[PDB]
C-alpha cells in the first residue's frame, strides 16, 4: 500500500489544465494577429497559422484526451486507440508545418526573384491541406491494425471490471512500442527532424557566402581603383579597368533586393565611366584615363555603396529571422525528445526497470509545453508580431 494515487493524480490534472488554458490563449492572439495585419498575411506565416490551429488543438482535445487515458478507463479498444493515438496526429502536422516554413525560407534565400512566381498562396493552402490528411493517416496508423488490440491484459481487464470487448485503455497496452519507435520516431520525427537542421545549415551558408561575394566585389572596386592612381603604364590601368568592370556586372546582377530606378542609375553611370575610362586606356592616353577613372570615386559613394549597405541589411535581417525560426525547431526537439528517449529505453531494454510513473508524465507535460511557448517566440523576436500583439492587447483587453 501506498500513497492514494487521487493526490499525485490531482497535481497532474491540474498542471495539464493550466497548460491547456495558456496554450489555447498565446495561440489564438497569433491567428488573431495574423488575420488583423497584412504585414504578416505572407506564404510563410500560413504555415505559422497551422502550427498554431495544432497547438490549439492540443489545448482543446489532446489534453483533455491525455487526462482521460490517465485513468485507464474501460473502452472499446479501437475507441481507446484514438483516445490514444490522436496527439500523434497534432504532432506530425508540426513536424510538416515546421518543414515547410524551412524550405520556404531556404527557397527565398537561394532564389529570391524566382520566389513569388513559385511560392504562392494557393499552393501553400493545398500543400496544408495534404500536409493535415497526411499527418492523419500516419498519427492514426494504428488503427489500421498495426495495435495490441488482439492481445489485452486479461489481468488488468478483469481488475478493473471491464466488460466484454473492453480493455482497460492505458497507452503502452494498446499502442505498440515497435511503431512508436521505428515508425513514429524514427521514421516520421527523427528523420524529418535532420532534414531541417541540413536545410538550415544551408540557408546559413547561403547567406555567409553571398555577404562574402558583396564584400569582395566591394573590394575589389576599391583596390583596382587605388591601383589606377599608381602605374604609369597605359595597359597597367587598362587590366584594371577590366577587372573593375568585371566586379561592377558581377554585383549588379547579384543584388536585386519596376521600382529600384537608382539601382539601374548608379550602375549605368558606374559601367558607362569604366567603359569611357577604357577607350582612353586603349588609345593610349594614360593620365586621362586616370582622370577619368577618379569620377568613379563620385559614384560609389553616391550609388554604389548606398546598395552594398540596403544589401548587407536584407541578408541580415533574412539570417536572423531564420534563426528564430530555428530556435522554433530546437524547442520542438527538446520538449519533444525526452518521450521518444524514453520508449527506446522501454523497447531496446528489456533488463531495464520501466521508467517510474512519475518520470513517464513530466515528459509527457512537458510535451504539452511546448504547444504554449512558440506565441513568446514571436512576440520576442519577431517585431511585426510584437507590434501587433500589442494593438491587440492594449485595444481589445485594455
Ligand atoms: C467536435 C469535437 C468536440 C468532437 C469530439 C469527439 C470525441 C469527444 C469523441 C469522438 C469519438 C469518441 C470515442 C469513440 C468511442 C469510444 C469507445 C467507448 O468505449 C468509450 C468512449 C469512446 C472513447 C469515445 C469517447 C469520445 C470520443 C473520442
Ligand atoms: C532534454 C533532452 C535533450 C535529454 C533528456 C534526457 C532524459 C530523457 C534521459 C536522461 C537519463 C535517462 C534515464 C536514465 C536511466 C534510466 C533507467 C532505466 O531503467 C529506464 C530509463 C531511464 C529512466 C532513463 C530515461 C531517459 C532519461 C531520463
Ligand atoms: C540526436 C539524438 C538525440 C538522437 C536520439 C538518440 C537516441 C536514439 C539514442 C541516445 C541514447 C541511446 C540509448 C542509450 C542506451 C541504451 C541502453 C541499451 O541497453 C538499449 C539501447 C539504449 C536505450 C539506447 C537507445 C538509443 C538511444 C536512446
Ligand atoms: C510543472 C512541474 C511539475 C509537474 C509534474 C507533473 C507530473 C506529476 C505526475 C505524478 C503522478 O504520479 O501521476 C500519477 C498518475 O496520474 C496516476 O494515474
Ligand atoms: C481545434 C481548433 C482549430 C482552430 C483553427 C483556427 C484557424 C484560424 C486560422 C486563421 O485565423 O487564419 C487567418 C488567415 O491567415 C487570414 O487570411
Ligand atoms: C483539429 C484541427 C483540424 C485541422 C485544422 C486545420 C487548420 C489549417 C489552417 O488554419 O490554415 C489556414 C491557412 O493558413 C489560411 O491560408
Ligand atoms: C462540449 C461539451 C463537452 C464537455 C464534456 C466533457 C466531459 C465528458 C465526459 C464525462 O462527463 O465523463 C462522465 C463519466 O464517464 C460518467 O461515468
Ligand atoms: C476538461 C475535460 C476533462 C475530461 C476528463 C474526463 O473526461 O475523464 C473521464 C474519465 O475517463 C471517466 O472515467
Ligand atoms: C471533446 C472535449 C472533451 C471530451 C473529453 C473526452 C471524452 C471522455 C470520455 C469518458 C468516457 O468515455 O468514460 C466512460 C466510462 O467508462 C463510463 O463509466
Ligand atoms: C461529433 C462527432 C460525433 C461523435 C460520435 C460519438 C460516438 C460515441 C461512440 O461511438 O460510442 C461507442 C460506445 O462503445 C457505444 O457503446
Ligand atoms: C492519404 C491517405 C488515405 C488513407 C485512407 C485510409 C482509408 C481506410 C481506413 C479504414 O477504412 O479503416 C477501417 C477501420 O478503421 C479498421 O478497424
Ligand atoms: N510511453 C508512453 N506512455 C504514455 N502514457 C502511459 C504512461 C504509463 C506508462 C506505464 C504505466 O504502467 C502506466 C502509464 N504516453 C505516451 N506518449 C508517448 C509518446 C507520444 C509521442 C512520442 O511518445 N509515449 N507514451
Ligand atoms: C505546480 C505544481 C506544484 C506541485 C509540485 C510538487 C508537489 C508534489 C507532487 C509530487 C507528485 C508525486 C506523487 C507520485 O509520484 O505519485
Ligand atoms: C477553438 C477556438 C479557436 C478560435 C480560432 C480563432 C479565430 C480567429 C480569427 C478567425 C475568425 C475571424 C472572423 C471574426 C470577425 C472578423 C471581423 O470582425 O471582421
Ligand atoms: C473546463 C474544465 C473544468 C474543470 C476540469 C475538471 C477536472 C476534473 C477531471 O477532469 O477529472
Ligand atoms: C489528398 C491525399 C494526399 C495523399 C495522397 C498521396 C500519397 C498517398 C500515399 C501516402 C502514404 C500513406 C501512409
Ligand atoms: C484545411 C485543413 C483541414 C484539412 C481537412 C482535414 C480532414 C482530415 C480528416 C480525415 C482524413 C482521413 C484520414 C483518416 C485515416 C483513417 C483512419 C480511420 O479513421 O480509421
Ligand atoms: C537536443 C537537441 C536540441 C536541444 C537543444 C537546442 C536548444 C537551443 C535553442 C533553444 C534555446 O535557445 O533555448
Ligand atoms: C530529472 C532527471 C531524471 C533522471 C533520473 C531518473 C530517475 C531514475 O532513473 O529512476
Ligand atoms: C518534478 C519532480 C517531482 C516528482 C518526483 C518525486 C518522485 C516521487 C517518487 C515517490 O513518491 O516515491
Ligand atoms: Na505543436
Amino acid at each position: 500500500d501506498g500513497a492514494p494515487p487521487i493526490m499525485g493524480s490531482s497535481v497532474y490534472i491540474t498542471v495539464e489544465l493550466a497548460i491547456a488554458v495558456l496554450a489555447i490563449l498565446g495561440n489564438v492572439l497569433v491567428c488573431w494577429a495574423v488575420w488583423l495585419n497584412s504585414n504578416l498575411q505572407n506564404v510563410t506565416n500560413y504555415f505559422v497559422v497551422s502550427l498554431a490551429a495544432a497547438d490549439i488543438a492540443v489545448g482543446v482535445l489532446a489534453i483533455p484526451f491525455a487526462i482521460t487515458i490517465s485513468t485507464g478507463f474501460c473502452a472499446a479498444c479501437h475507441g481507446c486507440l484514438f483516445i490514444a493515438c490522436f496527439v500523434l496526429v497534432l504532432t506530425q502536422s508540426s513536424i510538416f508545418s515546421l518543414l515547410a516554413i524551412a524550405i520556404d525560407r531556404y527557397i527565398a534565400i537561394r532564389i529570391p526573384l524566382r520566389y513569388n512566381g513559385l511560392v504562392t498562396g494557393t499552393r501553400a493552402k493545398g500543400i496544408i491541406a495534404i500536409c493535415w490528411v497526411l499527418s492523419f493517416a500516419i498519427g492514426l496508423t494504428p488503427m489500421l491494425g498495426w495495435n495490441n488490440c488482439g492481445q489485452p491484459k486479461e489481468g488488468k481487464n478483469h481488475s478493473q471490471g471491464c466488460g466484454e470487448g473492453q480493455v482497460a485503455c492505458l497507452f503502452e497496452d494498446v499502442v505498440p512500442m515497435n511503431y512508436m519507435v521505428y515508425f513514429n520516431f524514427f521514421a516520421c520525427v527523427l528523420v524529418p527532424l535532420l532534414l531541417m537542421l541540413g536545410v538550415y545549415l544551408r540557408i546559413f551558408l547561403a547567406a555567409r557566402r553571398q555577404l562574402a561575394d558583396l564584400e569582395d566585389n566591394w573590394e575589389t572596386l576599391n583596390d583596382n581603383l587605388k591601383v589606377i592612381e599608381k602605374a604609369d603604364n597605359a595597359a597597367q590601368v587598362k587590366d584594371a579597368l577590366t577587372k573593375m568592370r568585371a566586379a561592377a556586372l558581377d554585383a549588379q546582377k547579384a543584388t536585386p533586393p519596376p521600382e529600384m530606378k537608382d539601382f539601374r542609375h548608379g550602375f549605368d553611370i558606374l559601367v558607362g565611366q569604366i567603359d569611357d575610362a577604357l577607350k582612353l586606356a586603349n588609345e593610349g592616353k594614360v593620365k586621362e584615363a586616370q582622370a577619368a577613372a577618379e569620377q568613379l570615386k563620385t559614384t560609389r559613394n553616391a550609388y554604389i555603396q548606398k546598395y552594398l549597405e540596403r544589401a548587407r541589411s536584407t541578408l541580415q535581417k533574412e539570417v536572423h529571422a531564420a534563426k528564430s525560426l530555428a530556435i522554433i525547431v530546437g524547442l520542438f526537439a527538446l520538449c519533444w525528445l525526452p518521450l521518444h528517449i524514453i520508449n527506446c529505453f522501454t523497447f531496446f531494454c528489456p533488463d531495464c526497470s520501466h521508467a517510474p510513473l512519475w518520470l513517464m508524465y513530466l515528459a509527457i507535460v512537458l510535451s504539452h509545453t511546448n504547444s504554449v511557448v512558440n506565441p513568446f517566440i514571436y512576440a520576442y523576436r519577431i517585431r511585426e508580431f510584437r507590434q501587433t500583439f500589442r494593438k491587440i492587447i492594449r485595444s481589445h483587453v485594455l
